[PDB]
């Protein structure tokens, strides 16, 4: 009967592309971001501990 | 002792170039800037004096 008055509909929402879960940026250290607001190298120094004497 | 923990620092101020003071724009006649706001040419016309006859 209704060849002309039953609509086809489009969802107003796009279906997201899946990709993969990202994890590594939460798992590594982020503390050097603050100093790194400028420049192109961060220099990171570590302590050589003083030795224990008898 | 410290090979890695002593920084090198960059000044946050650029040295602006020392450049010559510009003088000639204020020394020459500017009166045509009132007319010359519109076209690509100003015509300036001068009198030729009438000649004295014997």
């Amino acid at each position: 009967a209704f060849n002309n008055f039953i609509p086809e509909l489009w969802s107003d929402m796009l279906l997201e592309e899946w990709t993969a879960q990202t994890v590594f940026a939460n798992l590594v250290n982020r503390e050097y971001e603050g100093i790194a607001s400028k420049g192109n190298v961060v220099h990171i120094a570590g302590v050589v501990a003083p030795t224990v004497k008898d």
